[PDB]
């Protein structure tokens, strides 16, 4: 027993295979049960609908992003820039390389439509992304504590072009993959992102 | 005649109200006939399938956008940057203001899902883009012969950032318009660009 962990993810698995294929609007509980050759009624076991479904394919690729830190705190230990620097040069070479993520992401941005049902998936990722905002803040408090960045910087901007800068390069990527390369260019764009921090008037307002 | 012109753009304005209300998978020619007051014969008959109507709302709605330009330009003479400037200040903030473009941005990122034949106006797209890519290098070029920005300037990253900036801080307001008020933050956000232009190491490469 437990094997039925073994069939957990298993469900989980031939949904992206499918989400990639069709989209989440055109997918029901129904094929992915029939694909997970499971029962219908033994789907909807696990889960209520396709919301909390497609929320645990958020949830359940627990925060791992976020849960290396720590670990990678442990390399750099009293560096707090040099630990927002590689976290970020993570989350997009892993958008790369890291097919449970690859498909995961591409599905996010560019095929699930955010309304049928979906819209309730969406406030719990609104919200979800405004702690974000502020996981960040306080990192980048932390920054200006080790003095790593500037002591004016405006830190709600700070995170939300951080937001708006890394996940604007991930949307972009993962619609044209072809049209520039992630896996290398990133290291670059992401220490541009650090030195905007460090560098950039505008994002100051003194005293 | 050539009031099939006010019927034209009668189909176009509904498939906006229901694109925002349901997404473009769930959405036939059908209810969009059937909301027009129109046959569905009717509507197969200035469009060929659901891409290339959906590709009307974002072709018909003619790239203005970028024809302001020139007409912005003559207002700012022999300034390339300080219209560069201002172009960024437009589209961000009337994805604020203008309804037709409100609703239209929201659906290409949100609201539409790029596989069931929806792939075909993704490539539509992905060399539409890869065009923008160096209609903005030479924007950029340009502005090295002003001299406003620097002479090394890493152009195409100069300009895949920028798309991956603008655009990022669009999909990004679109989801949760709460967390943040792009109609005032975009002045100050579309310099912090330009200043990542001007002042962002990085972003060279010399010689």
């Amino acid at each position: 027993k437990q094997e039925a962990q073994e069939t957990r993810q298993h469900i989980l698995d031939v949904a992206l295979r499918l989400f990639s294929q069709q989209g989440v609007s055109s997918t029901s509980l129904g094929e992915i049960a029939k694909a997970a050759g499971v029962t219908r009624g033994a789907i909807y076991w696990h889960f209520k609908d396709k919301s909390d479904l497609f929320s645990e394919i958020w949830e359940l690729s627990e925060s791992n992003i976020g849960e290396l830190e720590l670990e990678y705190q442990a390399k750099f230990p009293g560096d707090p820039l040099s630990v927002l620097r590689e976290i970020l040069i993570h989350v997009l070479e892993s958008t790369v390389t890291e097919e449970r993520r690859r498909l995961l992401m591409e599905i996010i941005f560019h095929k699930c439509e955010f309304v049928g049902e979906m819209a309730v998936v969406q406030q719990a990722q609104r919200n979800l992304c405004l702690e974000s905002y502020d996981r960040i803040e306080q990192t980048l408090k932390h920054c200006i504590e080790a003095k790593m960045l500037p002591a004016d910087l405006m830190t709600r901007r700070a995170a939300i072009i951080m937001r708006g800068y890394i996940s604007g390069l991930m949307e972009n990527w993962l619609f044209a993959p072809q049209s520039f390369d992630l896996k290398k260019e990133a290291r670059d764009y992401v220490a541009i992102l650090l030195e905007m921090y460090l560098l950039c008037p505008t994002l100051r307002n003194p005293a």
